[PDB]
């Protein structure tokens, strides 16, 4: 327990176990090329399997958010794979880190996870075992930035060219509590495909922003709840703007019907990942698009459907008194709510002093003024203006 | 000759020479981990130097556009460094490739080169030897996409913490023809710094977009011309929008006075790299910023200075007649107001007018930039007055 194993360019002390894999697989902290590495040791029974994994990584385009091996070695008794030593798994990050001052970092790790996934899917690889345990969080670089990396390719499937799904077998479907329902359900009439990864990631999304919860309950009940379709996201409050949008995305990602789940590239286009500037730009593009638009036309009809709850009966009554004074719009209309936001954005410099003060700076404070008071505004408008998905001017906002 | 050298995980046939470095250095094609690699072989007198180069890269953050070593090996007689086998140097790219169908790819290679350089600078590294020959172009990935990678760190300098320049010595300044004037000039009263790389890079930009020319002339006259400040960019035509924009950036990058050259991060914000869509959004934001501005005010006065040449004396007389159907023609500001207005009311204005303009945003902005090739460049420079306002953050590097 004080020895150092040396195999080619990889060395480690066996006492420094970082974790355990399946079939007698152990991961150690060791060293390579004067760097810290994690080293997976492989038993003879798994040599061919480990080789196939390495080869899949060897052949595939690299991506910053997909783990990359540093070195492989082999002696008489074992094979070894070294990867970069990371700070934490996503599980440990969620369990241990105070989110209070991390700002958007946890969200960027989900965005980075979705990019790694989109990369895999674009290579016709389905992961099938996405979970917080095997999403790895790097050490900070020179400017304090960290990144998420997908690992653990032991269950992945590279689909043949021209193949878009895989059929169910008796064997290993994933990790209990993270397995999409079409892997286990009884009356499933469609092959599993890339979207099993989106279900898992949906669960991962909620796990991160709820800091430890899971849409399908505590671990002992999860997989059973998944088959029943019994999910709950009550860590997301219906009157908080950021929560309404996260819920909007996560509900689609974990949909029981795989065909209703967005693809990874779709997910990446969602308002969840929008800056405040882009949120405001969306509101302005929408408002520009829907003026001259008829009042009984399908678009503004879609927008005003259930809009009373969105504007809170009368949005004229739910803004500060400076803006109230400086405003003849229709208070039960979301279109006119949007019209008023664009108008005041446009003439922002002409606004009286007390008004620019109550609104805040452009764009961040300005848009927060409205999203914080009307928490359903973005999500409602995002879904309503999906009628214009195809239109070129709405390309930045939806995935075509 | 027909043998294979095997050193640890690296192997190669010595017949497969890809090139020669300095001091007996040779680069071969070979193999590593079942991949194609380029293998540099280093002689004993360069062991320590090569070790320092590798160490610099081992410690420094990686970046998609800075070369990464795959492997290092060492026997009794040599040391070896393997990197990824690339398709070409930027020199070979420019010399061999037909640009006619490459679209924006060559510009994209410049942008990735600048991102590599920005990354190096943010790690307080000065490269000091940027040139087409050591900018490498990757093989295509699965989607046919390629990238540029900066290599050759033999002259680089990592400046100590809280140090921003390096002083001149009698020794190696770089590669003749790509050496910034302040490395060799007579009455230079300021230390060289990061911007020696911006000077080289500016020469590289022109080399790519001119497909083989150099701002300071043919190979034998270049460095002498750099000393004189005698440069020419006449592959770039004064009445072509794209050429005007490239000229605006490149002239700054190769400025004799280093303090007038943009940092790599400034470079990356320049309209040279802007999509047609972003060019339009710029014209709209500019229009919005100045709509209430005073005519005598320092902002629109800046914009109207030299304005007549930009709008061709009268811009109303230089557009198509279906647009002339529906301002002050000697004013840049009114040209921009007209553009913003027509974009804003694009849906509700007649069909034949929408036809001559073209679809939004690409064809619409090109209607005006093709007819007023100095409009963007002029406006970008003038509106640098608002470059620290949050609203113009997308357009200028703060
Ligand atoms: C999860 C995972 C999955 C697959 C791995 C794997 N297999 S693979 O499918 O990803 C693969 C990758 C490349 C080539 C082949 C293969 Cl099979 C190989 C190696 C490691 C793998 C791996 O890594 C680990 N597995 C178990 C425990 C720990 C780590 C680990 C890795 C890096 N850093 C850290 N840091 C510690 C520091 C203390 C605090 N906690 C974090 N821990
Ligand atoms: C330029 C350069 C600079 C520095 C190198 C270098 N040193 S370094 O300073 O970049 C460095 C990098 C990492 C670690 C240490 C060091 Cl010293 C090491 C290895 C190669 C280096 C290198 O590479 C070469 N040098 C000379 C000739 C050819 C290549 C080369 C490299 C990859 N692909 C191809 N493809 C051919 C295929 C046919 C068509 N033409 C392109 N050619």
């Amino acid at each position: 327990e004080t020895s150092v194993v040396i195999v080619g360019k990889i060395s480690f002390c066996p006492k420094d176990v970082l974790g355990h894999g399946a079939e007698g697989t152990i991961v150690y902290r060791g060293m390579f090329d004067n760097r810290d590495v994690a080293v997976k040791r492989i038993l003879p029974e798994c040599f061919s399997f480990a080789d196939r994994e390495v080869q899949l990584l060897r052949e595939s385009d690299e991506h910053p958010n997909v783990i990359r091996y540093f070195c492989t070695e082999k002696d008489r008794q074992f094979q070894y794979i070294a990867i970069e030593l990371c700070a934490a798994t996503l599980q440990e990050y969620v369990e241990q880190k105070d989110f209070a001052h991390l700002g958007l970092e946890p969200i960027t790790l989900l965005q980075q996870t979705t990019s790694g996934l989109a990369h895999l899917h674009s290579l016709n690889i389905v992961h099938r075992d996405l979970k917080p345990h095997n999403i790895l969080i790097s050490m900070p670089n020179a400017h304090g930035k960290i990144k998420a990396m997908i690992s653990d390719f032991g269950l992945c499937k590279k689909l043949a060219v021209g193949r878009h799904s895989f059929s169910r077998r008796s064997g290993v479907p994933g990790t209990e509590g993270w397995i999409a329902p079409e892997m286990l359900s009884e009356d499933c009439k469609e092959n599993p495909t890339y979207t099993v990864d989106i279900f898992s990631a949906g669960c991962v999304f909620y796990y991160v922003i709820s800091e430890g919860s899971h849409p399908f309950g505590k671990s002992l009940q999860r997989q059973a709840n998944i088959l029943l379709g019994a999910c709950s996201l009550d860590c997301l409050h219906p009157e908080k703007h950021e929560d309404v949008i996260a819920r909007e995305l996560i509900e689609k990602m974990i949909a029981m019907d795989p065909q209703k789940r967005p693809s990874a590239k779709h997910v990446l286009k969602h308002p969840f990942f929008w800056s405040l500037e882009k949120q405001l730009q969306f509101f302005q593009d929408v408002s520009d698009r829907i003026e001259k638009e008829s009042l009984d036309g399908p678009i503004v009809k879609q927008l005003e459907r259930g809009g009373r709850a969105v504007v809170k009966m009368d949005w004229r009554e739910n803004i500060t008194v400076p803006l109230q004074t400086d405003l003849t719009y229709k208070g039960g209309s979301v279109r006119d709510l949007l019209r008023a936001m664009r108008n005041k954005k446009h003439h922002y410099r002409e606004l009286p002093a007390e008004v620019r003060e109550t609104l805040g700076s452009l764009p961040d404070d300005f848009v927060c003024y409205f999203t914080s008071r009307f928490p359903h505004l973005l999500a409602h408008t995002y879904r309503a203006m999906e009628l214009c998905s195809h239109e070129r001017l709405f390309q930045p906002y939806y995935f075509h």
